[PDB]
């Protein structure tokens, strides 16, 4: 189906699913994170929807939402916090460095698209 | 301020804020992503809350929520989609490799923790 | 020759040679590491053959042997040992991180091939 | 025990064990790779030993053996061959780049040591 | 135009400009660095030209000059100094690792071109 | 020794030399790059000085000059050109990616300092 195959294979808290159809650029713009667990009453402990910006912000017709950069900045902030606290680890430091370099490349993309004046249009 | 200082400085679609207080491990467990734009009535175009798992999933008193690798798996899937579509870029390729290596390091944490019998406990 | 061109060009303890013919996947499955030095009597100081698994382990026809992740795990263990000991270095630290990321990618390969039910088969 | 905890968790062909005790720098200098499979007589399908250089090469009393870059050069050559063949993969490319960068850092160590005149000597 | 589009966008000390014509390999071989500030007289605080080797050193007619690894070695030395000094930062440490790895890859290029017996020639 | 211990050891075209004294932050602010070869009168074929910014630009009293990121942007531009031309190489591609990531970390430093109000001051 549309349940994501993840790099983590054991002890997974949640599954992630694509919602809707492929949209601009070939990607999905809505996802659900839902728990692999249940309460005693049978509903999901976790059922969170994430909508991404689909179409440009400057247009009302567009689905306004989050961008990849926001999620990574959240994860970065939490990792910096965890490293400053009592349960730090070398794995956290390595993950954090990769998260920040991914963030830098995404920012490199936005800036390149500004220089070429293509930010916000459906063009390579 | 609780607004996060992000790597991206220009043309930001959204602002990210920590919500609540630092808790287990020294990290925040809820964040809000909100638009830098507003609608006619003056309401936000995007006002998205993300809640993270706080406390072990087995326990009912615990706040159940997402984990960081879910967010990165979403971003990873979207980057793979974009790279297969008409708007690919070398910047995407580098961001994607870093996102996957961050995911691989996070998995390494879970596996080390399983090996040491500390998964799900407040211990290094 | 079939001697391997190495990244280290100076003060090399040993030379490495490819042994045999290429086979499955375009690769060789036996190697010899021999010292660049001879003893008081003229015999080689070091002469190791390393045989790799050739064909699936589950088939009786196969040349059973080692796989690359085994060698890398040995090197990882030795580098971690050296870093915990009195002769640590930053060069060791950089090497160690790359060896671990190579292992993580080799394992990604294994997990992908299991997911697609192709592990142990001659299929891309 | 002396069994190494590896990054790979599923479908492991072999196990690696440390042999003996700590030597110079805090590392072990002999390892065994043995299959997780056995023949009819209960003998190992694979049992191979790798011995590392312990003590400087010139001193003749030293335990002469392989060095880590020899193993990494083998793995690098095999990965290059696989990438040229029909069973290539992106995981192979990422692993190969990391293996090569580990080799480049191992050479850098050697070159610094030659420069500081401390090669072959038990000195940081 | 002729001005380089740089990764740094705010508080830039200087501008970098391409000088002259496209040359061997498709690159430019003269660059100019000039301050974004000017003095009381209206003259530039900085106006520095860097010429690069265009053509082989052995031939007299060719423009003798610097090579890129020279510039990176200077930056590496300065970064090592700053890391030993009071104004170190994690950003400096990451930049330094990348500069050294870029240098090592430039050294791979030199070493390979030696081995294929093409160093100093206009050949792929 | 004010001469630089470089990563390339063979077939070097130029030598790089420290000029002047240790300065602010513990680093050198002038360097000379000189040809290993010779002009018939005996002057060096290449002899070029690069002076770095020492002290803040606004202060007239400072030594005005180039900054490290200027040199890396030149090298980046040359690497991108070479990769678009007939003499590309995989070594160039890796070198270029590392040069861009070093530049991004240097810009990450400038921004952090701006944020904390220390840019242009002698403080972390
Ligand atoms: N102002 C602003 N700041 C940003 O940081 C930013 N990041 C993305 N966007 C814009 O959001 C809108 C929603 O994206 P959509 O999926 O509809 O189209 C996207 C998507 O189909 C595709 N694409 C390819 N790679 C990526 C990528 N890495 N991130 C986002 N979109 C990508 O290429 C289209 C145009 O991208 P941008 O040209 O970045 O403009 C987008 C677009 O206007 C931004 N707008
Ligand atoms: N089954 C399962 N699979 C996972 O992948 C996973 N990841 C986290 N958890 C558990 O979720 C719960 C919520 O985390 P909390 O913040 O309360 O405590 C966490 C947090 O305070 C801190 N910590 C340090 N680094 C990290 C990190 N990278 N990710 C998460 N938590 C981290 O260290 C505590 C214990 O961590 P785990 O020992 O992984 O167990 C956690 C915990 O039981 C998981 N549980
Ligand atoms: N159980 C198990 N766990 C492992 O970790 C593992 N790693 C490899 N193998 C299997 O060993 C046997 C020996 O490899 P051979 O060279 O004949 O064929 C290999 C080889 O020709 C080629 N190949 C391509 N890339 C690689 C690679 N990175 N490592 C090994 N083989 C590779 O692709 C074939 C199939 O690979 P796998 O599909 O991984 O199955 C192999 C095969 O059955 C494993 N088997
Ligand atoms: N000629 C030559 N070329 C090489 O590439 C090379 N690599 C290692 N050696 C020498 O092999 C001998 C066996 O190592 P031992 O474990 O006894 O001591 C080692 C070991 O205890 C420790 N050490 C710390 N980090 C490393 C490391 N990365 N690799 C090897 N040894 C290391 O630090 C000691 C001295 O290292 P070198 O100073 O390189 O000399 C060694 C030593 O004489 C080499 N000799
Ligand atoms: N002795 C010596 N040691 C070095 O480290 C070195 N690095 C470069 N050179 C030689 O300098 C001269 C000036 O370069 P030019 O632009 O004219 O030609 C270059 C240039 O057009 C192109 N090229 C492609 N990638 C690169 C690259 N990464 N660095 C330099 N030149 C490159 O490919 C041509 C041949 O390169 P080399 O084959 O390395 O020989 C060069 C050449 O003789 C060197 N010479
Ligand atoms: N406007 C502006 N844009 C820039 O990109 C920039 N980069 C540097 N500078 C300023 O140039 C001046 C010359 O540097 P100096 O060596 O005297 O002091 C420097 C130097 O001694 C030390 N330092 C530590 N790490 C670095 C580094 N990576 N690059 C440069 N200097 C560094 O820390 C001091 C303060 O650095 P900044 O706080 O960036 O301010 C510098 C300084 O005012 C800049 N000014």
């Amino acid at each position: 189906m549309k349940e994501l195959s993840t790099i983590q294979k054991r002890e997974k808290l949640n599954t992630v699913e694509r919602i809707g159809s492929e949209g601009p650029g070939g990607a999905y713009h809505e996802y659900v994170i839902k728990s692999n667990s249940m309460d005693s009453q049978g509903n999901y402990d976790v059922y969170e929807t994430i909508k991404f910006q689909k179409g440009a912000r400057k247009e009302e017709k567009s689905q306004h939402g989050v961008i990849d950069s926001d999620l990574l900045e959240i994860v970065r902030d939490r990792l910096k916090s965890f490293q400053a606290g009592p349960f730090s680890s070398r794995e956290n430091a390595c993950a954090l460095t990769h998260v920040e370099e991914a963030l830098m490349w995404m920012n490199r993309r936005v800036e390149d698209r500004i220089e070429r004046n293509v930010l916000g249009t459906n063009t390579k």
